[PDB]
């Protein structure tokens, strides 16, 4: 599913990603937008051999399992496949996860390089929220 910018707040707002860590919702939907251009069923394989999957790209070296990244995690013990859904709940947990594992949103290379210290708010300018 392709979810519209307003649309994508909403469902993330809707989820608890709004200030969720001191991360204001403006930066889940700039980092979605960038990582994914808010596509669920987004796919990219990585140089390391580990895939990234969803409106978030999380990455199979960790955090789920696509039964093809040899010695690698599944801390939020998930197929990657779930996080293709149009329902973002799995992608979401598993975001929520990252976020609070030290190193915040700079877990996302696209949020630390293109929405990190910018006004990350003009991604909800007009929305219904
Ligand atoms: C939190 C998370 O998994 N984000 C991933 C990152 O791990 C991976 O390195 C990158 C691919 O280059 O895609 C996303 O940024
Ligand atoms: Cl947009
Ligand atoms: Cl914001
Ligand atoms: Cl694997
Ligand atoms: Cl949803
Ligand atoms: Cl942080
Ligand atoms: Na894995």
């Amino acid at each position: 599913k392709v979810f519209g910018r307003c649309e994508l707040a909403a469902a993330m707002k809707r989820h608890g990603l709004d200030n969720y860590r001191g991360y204001s919702l403006g930066n889940w939907v700039c980092a979605a937008k960038f990582e994914s251009n808010f596509n669920t069923q987004a796919t990219n394989r990585n140089t390391d051999g580990s895939t990234d999957y969803g409106i978030l790209q999380i990455n199979s070296r960790w955090w789920c399992n696509d039964g093809r990244t040899p010695g690698s995690r599944n801390l939020c013990n998930i197929p990657c496949s779930a996080l293709l859904s149009s329902d973002i709940t799995a992608s979401v947990n598993c975001a929520k996860k990252i976020v609070s594992d030290g190193n915040g949103m700079n877990a996302w290379v696209a949020w630390r390089n293109r929405c990190k210290g910018t006004d990350v708010q003009a991604w909800i300018r007009g929305c219904r929220l």
